[PDB]
């Protein structure tokens, strides 16, 4: 008896088992009341309930287990968590927490939790000491998250094309800075891919706030991982739930040693939700920001670190340029002085129908050398420095006719030679 | 014993229906007073009168009937709708309702509802059990709607320019980008002409706000399909009520596998008027754009999706730029990065007297190939890798120089080879 097992089941299926369990009609009823009906008839009899989800710490001192596929929204099935095993557990937000449950009472509205028995994914005798995140010791990017699939395919061209110009490693906290109409939602698919392919070992979780809907079902249809999205029809209040919940989770298994990676497309999207939240002060700087709205958003995105004791959080947001509001130019270069990585992307070139439309330019990692051995750092130098001179659309023409011809980038290089 | 059927009929007919009734003199009296007299004379009698209207629920419980023929005003002829009923049937605005009324007795205003016979032009037993649009899985555009008439007319050529600039499908959302004095006027007929031509079974709806009354009018009697319009001489909330209620009764069409159509001409204009009404909150942005001002506009246009289950909505906004105000600037703006389809307009174009003056290099659409053969798609990507190093003046007089030799697109791409 689990919670994400009756949800996973179709409604025609727990329908029928309503029915043969002998309760009101299950048709003219909604799947959650029908789960619900069903946990309630199932407890009657005597036998355990279980259940599992996020915690979510309210202010009073309660909390909840939200489930993710719901993007973490307020529902009737929330198990209740009272504030006295809070205190007993040392209980704090995105801990998950899975054990047995039982149904509301007369006077109740929720699942109470009588005892736990996995505290995030592990024995509650290792949670109990632990590390926090606030006090583990930040480094750079050491070990290498090579995106490259290798298995010579059109579309792995991309991916060679990202390696060559910005190597990606364990938590890193890199920018893609594109305008609109540029391409950025096939490059976040391929980014999703190559990352599932390659290093499936890796927690993925994709980040989409006030995105489209259309794109969300897409992209949770799409990658092999974990999809937490909030579209524009939700209020920013729920964009802010929503961040605040996964970066909780994503510390929580940092916390572990585990290796969460974050694909974040709407940081502006996010500082434009934290900038409306915020209350007014009366003072607004240029082009419509408060003067502590962005600080939310600051920490989000340096929350991403990499760990010596164990683990890495690699977060890669995608910044808007080019919108025509003055706002989110002064959010993007604010934040153009924190990603230790910027991939530009020209829309000239994405024009001219010519993908990918990466500035290889302007791109670029700082202490690359920490990821590439010596002879590929000085392979990718020689590469800079004879695309440097030639333009933009011509260098790109260049790198695609070059490595149209061959399977790996390895031979390019032993032929530029 | 129908409302519409009364309101098409003409003044001198109904005046003497009246006159023949035995009523005061009708010869100064409202159309809307002679049709109540009239109904109210014939409900003395004994027998039944039937209405029909877009259900519009106040914030209080109860509601009207609108009807489209006055772009959804309040007027007195309007049908009350008790809120039993509505918690009954569990009605919502946007339900078209179609049922038996009477006049309004000793005390009363407005027409009441005994018995509703038609929901949603269909039986109340079909829209009882409905999922709601909030819960549908949105999806890309599939179908291909074709805007080529095929008659080898002249106007064609506009037409032709925009298939082979950006082709439109089911469940397309799009923006209309032009400058003042450009041309947007014919554009949007010879659009409407040819969604009514081409693919008559569509529901199309042209919703026009804040407009001058002679386009109204010349709009109204130009395309084959229902208009809503607003001029300039009623306030701001009459614009949002009617947003609104086109916006509902599109998501109820759409909730019955219905393909709406919405060609938008005032997304500026609605942005204003939503800037205008909503309360000052003592921070202004850039320009004097409120921070929650372009939330609602932000989920009008954003409503437009497509639906795997059955139907699609189609929202084409045109927006205004170098209008010579920065709110517009930052307003037209802001959706720049939301939309997924751009059709550019040069005013210096215009300004040659070259109709159409379309931008057909910063033109485009997304996933383009979902709704194109692959022989069509390497095609236009010839003619745009042909046209991009071209100027944009000398670009459309090469195209409407070689559109003109033949009638259709598939000769000119067989020359071009
Ligand atoms: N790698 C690619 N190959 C082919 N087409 C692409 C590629 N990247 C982007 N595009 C085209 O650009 C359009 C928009 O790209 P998108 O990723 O949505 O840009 P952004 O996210 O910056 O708005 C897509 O619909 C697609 O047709
Ligand atoms: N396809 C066309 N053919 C001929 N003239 C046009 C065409 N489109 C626009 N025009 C001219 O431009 C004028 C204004 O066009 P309009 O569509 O009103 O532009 P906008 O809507 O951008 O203000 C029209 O009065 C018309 O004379
Ligand atoms: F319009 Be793109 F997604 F920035
Ligand atoms: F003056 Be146009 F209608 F934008
Ligand atoms: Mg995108
Ligand atoms: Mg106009």
């Amino acid at each position: 008896m689990n919670l994400t097992e009756l949800k996973n089941t179709p409604v025609s299926e727990l329908i029928t088992l309503g029915e043969n369990m002998g309760l009101e009609n299950l048709a003219r009823m909604r799947k959650q009341d029908i789960i619900f009906a069903i946990l309630k008839q199932h407890a009657k009899s005597g036998e355990d309930i279980f259940g599992d989800g996020v915690l979510e710490i309210l202010q009073d001192g309660f909390g909840f287990l939200r489930s993710a596929d719901s993007s973490y929204l307020a529902g009737p099935d929330d198990i209740y968590v009272s504030p006295s095993q809070i205190r007993r557990f040392n209980l704090r937000t995105g801990d998950t927490i899975s054990g047995k449950i039982r149904p509301p009472k007369e006077g109740e509205r929720y699942f109470a939790l009588l005892k736990v028995n996995e505290v995030n994914f592990d024995k509650p005798e290792n949670a109990r000491n632990k590390i926090l995140f606030e006090n583990l010791t930040p480094l750079h990017a050491n070990s290498r998250l090579r995106m490259e699939r290798g298995n010579g395919s059109t579309e792995d061209l991309t991916a060679r094309v990202l390696d060559l110009a910005s190597p990606i490693g364990r938590g890193q906290r890199g920018l893609i800075v594109a305008p609109p109409k540029a391409g950025k939602t096939m490059l976040l698919q391929n980014i999703a891919q190559s990352i599932a392919y390659n290093h499936p070992d890796c927690v993925l979780m994709v980040l989409l706030i006030d995105e489209r809907p259309e794109e969300v079902t897409e992209m949770q249809r799409l990658v092999k991982g974990e999809v937490v999205a909030s579209t524009f029809d939700e209020p920013a209040s729920r964009h802010v739930q929503v961040a605040e919940m996964v970066i909780e989770k994503a510390k929580r298994l940092v916390e572990h040693k585990k290796d969460v990676i974050i694909l974040l497309d709407s940081i502006t999207r996010l500082a434009r939700a934290y900038n409306t939240v915020v209350p007014a002060s009366g003072k607004v700087l240029t082009g419509g920001v408060d003067a502590n709205a962005l600080h939310r958003p600051k920490r989000f995105f340096g929350a991403a670190r990499n760990v010596e004791e164990g683990g890495s959080l690699t977060i890669i947001a995608t910044a808007l340029i080019d919108t025509g509001s003055k706002m989110d130019e002064v959010i993007y270069e604010e934040f153009k002085g924190t990603g230790n990585m910027e991939l530009h992307l020209s829309r000239k070139i994405a024009e001219k129908r010519v993908f990918p439309a990466i500035d290889y330019n302007r791109s670029g990692t700082r202490k690359e050398e920490l990821l590439t051995t010596q002879e590929e750092l000085q392979k990718m130098w020689i590469l800079r420095k004879i695309i440097h001179p030639m333009g933009e659309i011509d260098a790109m023409e260049f790198l695609i006719n070059k490595l149209a011809m061959t399977k790996t980038n390895d031979d390019f290089f032993e032929m530029m030679k």
